[PDB]
């Protein structure tokens, strides 16, 4: 899509690093899963608080360049 960087954050799960692609949705998908996945024990993908994402659109990551979003826990 786009060469841009990305930066997944979560409760004390920080990764950054820079990727050959916007698409957030499928980067964090693995990146943050890359980093936190590692326990599974956190399965909420959100934004700010309403599982919200910054261009988890592929209408958006054609436009706006920049993948970062956050990854809660979610696992009782």
């Amino acid at each position: 899509e786009t060469h841009i960087n990305l930066k997944v954050s979560d409760g004390s799960s920080e990764i950054f690093f820079k990727i050959k692609k916007t698409t957030p949705l499928r980067r964090l998908m693995e990146a943050f899963a890359k980093r936190q996945g590692k326990e599974m024990d956190s399965l909420r993908f959100l934004y700010d608080g309403i599982r919200i994402q910054a261009d988890q659109t592929p209408e958006d990551l054609d436009m706006e360049d920049n993948d970062i979003i956050e990854a809660h826990r979610e696992q009782i």
